């Protein structure tokens, strides 16, 4: 350090211009102002719910592909976040869209769903501890600047509706979180070689495209 | 009643319907396809068989039963070494450096993710059924492009309809149709349903890469 | 149910013989009676804590392999309760015989330990959920058969040291949890063929078998 | 410095003694061996053969390469496919429900259980790693058997020891070496340490397999 390339910001700057696009996004934008169709976002929190679960499993490839107690943990405790947290964002927004669990257990994820859980999946299982923290890095981190983003509209945060996603995405704690996945990554690579570097930022672009294809298929509900 | 193939087949034939009518696909059968689009397929197919490869790997760690083992261990040498993909790289002037360097699509690479993931998290059949529809399916668009006529003897398309029409790629149909079945004859309804699933998901897939490869 | 074989109760039916051997096994009644050497315990303590951290690498597993949000989500409480639990068995003996965090950092799983953990692992990752259920399942069941067993000698609950153990591994929480992997096991097999039982039986007695040697290396500490 | 298959060697020759030394290896080298033991061996390592081809399926899975991809895929089919087996399956009366209904030892199974799970929880390098003891030390082993003398003119061992020293089975354990040597040339101090560790245990269930297979 800190004359060192740091491989989280190299990912991070091939990742702009993609995070960007997913910012200005009819469906993101519709959040920020508090414009966005109402059965649009019950569509969204649905697929995205049905997302996390898979989301979860990629974090115990995690577990199971750590060599060390304190990163097991904290990969155990994404997934808690995840499947035993009632107080978490997507519980909020299924009480407050009175969504039942019969239908959460009878709705089928899209294709665009599939294919972005598939290959986090696929490239955790083909990878070590290395692709698996990369393969995670995305979806926390551009939820984070796109709720940063969101945070000044203004009025955004003080929404009735839509204000308790982007205070939820922007919080000290989902800040916390995105900074450890980050460390983890940095940690992980101070001895990859420039082939390795190139495979791990084809998976963080990769996943990023994932993203904008689903907030396209959320507003295309 | 039914064996579990044909079931899969019967739920995906409207979608491989789509495929032979596609106009990737009946530029090939007709000639009209161009070179330049065929080629950029070549390439996609090529990245698409390396990682297509890696789930009949997974076969033979989740096989248990030594016939399997080796029947998917052959697989691989087939998929991997006189390959039309090969024919198509001479013919056209693709060199090993534009190989190593091309880049798989987004619809490439969420097909053969989603074979693997699936493929990692079931077992056996679901391998079996994961890998089932590219074979299939190509093997009945040939059935179909062979008789347009002058498909067979077209200078260029000719050779490609001829490979995925053989008798050696029929048996090769047949042993993936023939495995799934045996694996299967114990399962659940709501087993079935999952590989159900997984096949129509597959077919799916197929349709998008023949898309993706009109676009180029 | 109930005329119908339960795969359960074959796998208990086939392990009996060598749970009977892992009862009577020097180290075991050292418990029991509270004869054992405080330094065998001791090396026990600091092996099985290596051994619960692959444990819960196959319960990571689980989650993955799991398709219904229930079962992740028992399979993710389990992880925790390695993880996660300053109240359970093993940090309650890591303050008794005041081992550092360093000794566990630097501590060596032996062969028995390591083969053990890496039969359940493979099992698992070759197979389906199945294999996983069927894989954890001797670990929880055969202590609490054991702790039932020692939980009258007498005197053997009230030893003001080896009682904890003995207590922990008998209670009505530990009970709960080895039901859950018994319930979850007898529903993922209903129609499970005769080859695919006789597969899940031969996991279940091969880590029958390793638990017995694992007591052994304990006491040959 | 050292290349690290080297710096593995090193850390492993100790343990490879003691396996050349062993009274079933040592048996082989001088006729000793009574047939019984080798018999039942023979069954264990056609077993333990099936698990290995595994690890190297698991190197399919994981190469992000073509070229070793398809040296993997390659070493499966060596494995599989005039094996020194077989010779001993036919000069032996060893039948093919013999081998169906043979069980793996504990020995047999952790071994095989440990080369898998290491390279499942981590990456191409750490299969190369656990895969490379098997084949280097039969070559050792064999390279001294071979000159006893009249090891390799016994009528009933001389296949055995003429097999693992071969030229062909040289340059498989070479590829091995060199593809550890060349997927490890940027791996940091720790992950070196981590590769010694599997190199080293590997050696350790080699030997508790020589011993297993001589109490039969």
């Amino acid at each position: 350090d800190p004359f060192t390339m740091q491989v989280s910001q190299y990912l991070y700057q091939n990742a702009q211009s993609i995070w960007g696009d997913c910012i200005s996004h009819p469906f993101v934008q519709g959040i920020g102002r508090g414009t966005l169709e109402r059965d649009k976002f019950r569509f969204y929190i649905i697929q995205d719910y049905l997302y996390l679960l898979e989301y979860a499993k990629v974090f115990a490839l995690g577990v199971v592909k750590a060599c060390d107690e304190a990163v097991m943990r904290e990969f155990s405790n994404a997934i808690q976040d995840i499947l035993n947290n009632e107080m978490s964002i997507h519980n909020h927004y299924i009480r407050e869209l009175q969504i039942t669990q019969k239908e959460l257990q009878n709705a089928c994820p899209t294709l665009a769903n599939k294919s972005y859980t598939s290959y986090m999946l696929a490239e955790g299982f083909k990878g070590s501890i290395k692709e698996v923290a990369a393969a995670v890095l995305s979806c926390g981190w551009s939820y984070l600047v796109i709720a940063q983003n969101l945070s000044q509209i203004p009025n955004a945060l003080e929404h009735a509706f839509y204000g308790h996603w982007i205070k939820g995405y922007s919080s000290k704690e989902f800040q916390a979180c995105v900074n450890w996945n980050i460390n983890l990554l940095d940690s992980l690579t101070l001895a990859s070689s420039k082939q390795e570097i190139e495979k791990l930022k084809e998976i963080f672009i990769t996943t990023s495209e994932y993203e904008y294809l689903f907030w396209d298929m959320a507003y295309q509900s």
